[PDB]
């Protein structure tokens, strides 16, 4: 069944974070995996889900302690997040969740990477000039083979960024996809909403959702 | 000691669902609590904590099995929510949560109850004509003596709303505040983000966050 | 027809700012006026005009010239807006405009005023209110969707004045309005400003604005 | 003067739609023009401007008289909009306005076009593109905030024509632009409409609108 798959990657991969499979999440998923739903509903529930994913993501960033006084003039053991960060989206598929990040991390810096296969290739790219100094949120909705994401982490490591400081924010991923990215580059963080059975004769996830970018942008 | 409080309420008030005490959660609460944070920042974060509130609360709603097929012609076992809802906000304080509810529940019906101290007393109220046949998301940021939330429930109950069908959405709650609601109306459901240590002479929650109402608005 | 009505008040009350009757505007209206359009669909087009209306209301404030330097290293002869302000809504009707105002004006102060006609006397009566402590120093955006008899709106303007706010510093942000309602407010307190999206022609036996939309409060919040 | 330039490109280019210079508009422009303001303030005011921009461009669409009945049980003589539409954002700079378009036109389809000057030749060239397969039978809201020399926007219109898009069902949505940038699009493609919010005086050696605002994208994504 489904449980078996989940449990295995959890036990076999410490740096991967699975969101709590709350009913309201299953629900959102069915609504987007279903091929019937209109384009209007797909982006809404997508967004509605993206956001819930980014929050469970910003939970991997380092935080320090910080005391504060309440209006009632009494202290509180609050916490705080320093660390400069930025968002990096894999062209089109990733741009999906950019808006979801700027909703919670105002005026956050956005970087773009166009990984095109004709071995995956690099095409266009604009990143923060100080990307090496910050923590990176790697945005890619679907993780099928992990070839473009593994090409993304590759261009990033060559530019400086520390592997231990990458946080792959994803929605759907295949077991073969998550174990390759973790074989190629351990020490990275992965946060997803769901992991499926396997790959298609082609390279699509099963059950899957289809082609995210196409369904998200209307093409 | 703030660890022991959550323990008593957890095992003696089974209907209370406390959000997961995460680093990011504490971080938001840290800033909303701080009396140093200005207008602009107070709401932005408050709006973000609320958003994760309305979500978590939505898992209290009943759902059924639903199947659909992905664009790969393989079926998927998901779920869906029926039984329509509505949102009742205790005027001014809970109105701050309306925008969050309608951000996950497009066009959901909204009700308003304005309870005033004379003994809390009803002053004005406009609920959906339907109401008595729906699930009710009761909005109220602060719950110190629970005096107002109780008056808000004895008024909904007088309108034919099923006790077990009332989900109380709260941000900050005081121990004595809980014991009151679950004593007068033991079948309601409560979802809070933070449970505090105690109230003071002016019946404010401490540490607390002050008067959520005018802090969210213009003092 | 409509153009003989819009022109008359334009001439008779130079203090009201009618919005530009565009195709997109006219289109929105008919969508929300249609007794058919479903709830979720009525609020979408609602909050979409609420925003276009507020953006038109912000040009009623005072501004000062402001020169800036651009990345090309040159100067720009710009302007800028000072003048503290705040929003004040008429409970359950204007509230539908808060969040809109809060969208172009991050964390703007919002005050509430619940007015109520009497069950017998049909008399505008104050029920509740919470305005900013210094509401007299700031400029005010009075929010209220409908304006038929203008009964409540004049009472709301009344409590504000008797609190230090300057009449000529009150700006009336409204969606719909009938000739009588805007003849009365401008007869009562002549210096306020009013920005409306549209002015119908008359009211019916129930004092409702006829081409109208019905009950903006119930239609927006559902209920 | 200024009223001189603007008056000219208004009378010799009937298809340009110069947003009404409201104070609040002058206000915003100022803030997004200050090399002094922070990232977050720039996006906030840019977005707010964009949304206003898009709401003006939608009126370049065709409507049709329609009646409806008011809850007061009486008719209203309104208008309605059909003619399906999509949005085509030139990669990066144009993307900024995307969310703005989806804020008013829910679920709308979006096609991207990544044009880029050549290594040595220095002329525009197509590199990547993903548009709606149906794009030939719909109106196109082309998204590009800047209109310098118009080399990129023209190379955009070109690919849309090669796909069967009518050059009159093309609404060019832009914020700030240069007179020679306008001159260029209205030479190659005279039937495309262009609604903009600002028209400066000239362009410099780097090909930047002189008063201008610098590198829009660079500043919008914070990659400078
Ligand atoms: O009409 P033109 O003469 O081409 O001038 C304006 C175009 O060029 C700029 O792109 P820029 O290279 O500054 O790159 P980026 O914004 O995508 O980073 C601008 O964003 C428009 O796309
Ligand atoms: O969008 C995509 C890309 C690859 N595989 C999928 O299932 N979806
Ligand atoms: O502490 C409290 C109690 C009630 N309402 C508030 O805003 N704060
Ligand atoms: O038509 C009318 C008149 C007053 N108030 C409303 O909500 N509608
Ligand atoms: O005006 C200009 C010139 C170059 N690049 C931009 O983004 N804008
Ligand atoms: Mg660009």
């Amino acid at each position: 069944q489904e449980e078996s798959i989940l449990q295995d990657i959890i036990t076999r991969f410490p740096n991967v974070v699975l969101m709590k499979q709350t009913a309201q999440l299953r629900a959102m998923m069915t609504i987007i995996r279903d091929k019937e739903t209109p384009k209007e509903e797909f982006v809404f529930y997508a967004d509605r889900l993206i956001r819930l994913l980014i929050e469970e993501a910003l939970n991997e960033l380092p935080f320090q302690k910080k005391e504060v006084t309440t209006p009632l003039d009494v202290s509180y053991h609050g916490v705080s997040f320093y660390s400069k960060i930025c968002g990096v989206s894999i062209v089109r598929a990733g741009e999906s969740m950019e808006s979801g990040l700027r909703a919670v991390c105002r005026g956050v810096r956005i970087g773009k990477i166009l990984i095109q296969r004709d071995e995956p290739k690099l095409i266009y790219e604009k990143l923060p000039a100080d990307i090496r100094e910050r923590w990176v949120m790697l945005l890619d909705p679907m993780c099928a083979t992990a070839g473009s994401v593994c090409k993304a982490i590759e261009v990033l490591l060559r530019l400086g960024v520390k592997e231990e400081r990458i946080i792959f924010v994803n929605i759907l991923a295949a077991p073969q996809g998550i174990e390759r990215v973790f074989k190629e580059y351990p020490k990275v963080r992965m946060v997803t909403a769901a992991v499926d059975i396997c790959l298609n004769s082609r390279y699509y996830i099963v059950p899957g959702i289809g082609d995210f970018g196409d369904r998200y942008f209307g093409t």
